[PDB]
């Protein structure tokens, strides 16, 4: 079909993934990120998008 | 289809993946960013994006 | 079909993965970065965008 | 298909992947970067992108 | 005597004076703007620091 | 006396006076912006810092 | 006296005085900006800084 | 007296003054501008800083 996005900012400060260790990181396999964000049709058919961490 | 994005900004501080450590790190196989980021069809067919990471 | 974007911007830094370590690092298959990210069809067919990594 | 892709800017300083250590790194296979950044079909068919890394 | 100040952040966007008209602008003397702002003992004596501004 | 000033941050972006019209501008005498801003004694005696506009 | 002053950053943009009109612009007489911005005895005595306009 | 100022950075660009016209400029007479910008004494006796400008 269709899909329309518009946006207007002025002032905005995006953090898409943070993370913060004081005292393992594993980050995702499709990750989007911005002042305009968008993602369509991610994984079509038989895909896949695995992100695992294992620990002993 | 149609993807249609029209963005307009300003001012804007983008960080799209971001890891801090003070006392391992593994990033994806899609990452977009950006102050306008689009994606589309990121995995078509019986594809794959495996972000694994194994410890002992 | 159609893909359309259009950005405008005047101040913006962007910082796509960033890692800091205060006391390893694997970084993605598919990473894109800036004012302006577009990405599309990353993996078709039978792809494959693997980012491992392992420790001991 | 057709992918349109058009932008603007004045100022901006893009970072795609960094990296800091105070007290190994391996970076990927398909990283673009840039005040534009555009992808296309980084992998098709039965292709591969691998960005592994062992540490023992 | 002593004036001690000692500051830690992460992330902040400081706008000290900010204006906008949709549809005369006279800013002040002694404006101090940051993360980290400290002003000390801006008039001493006899002075002055007059902000005026007349319309007809 | 003494001023001890000490700053640590990351990440900000700072704007010290920012003016927008979209349909005259006097900035100040003593305008003093950043990340770590700061200012003494800035009149002393019989000093001045006038900042004046007139309109018609 | 003493005036000690000790800053550390790594990522920030700084704008001192940005002026935008989109349908005259007097700037002032003692402007100092950055990361670390320091100003002292901007004026002493019987000084001036005068930052005036006149429209008409 | 003394001023000491220390200061350490990685990543930042600043901009001192910035004036954008879509649809007359006067600059000031102390403009100071850098990732470390430090003024002092910038009139002592009688001195005098003007940034005038009229119009009509």
């Amino acid at each position: 079909g269709v899909l329309y996005v518009g946006s207007k900012t002025k002032e905005g400060v995006v953090h898409g993934v943070t993370t913060v260790a004081e005292k393992v990181t594993n980050v995702g396999g499709a990750v989007v990120t911005g002042v305009t964000a968008v993602a369509q049709k991610t994984v079509e058919g038989a895909g896949s998008i695995a992100a695992a961490t294992g620990f002993v």
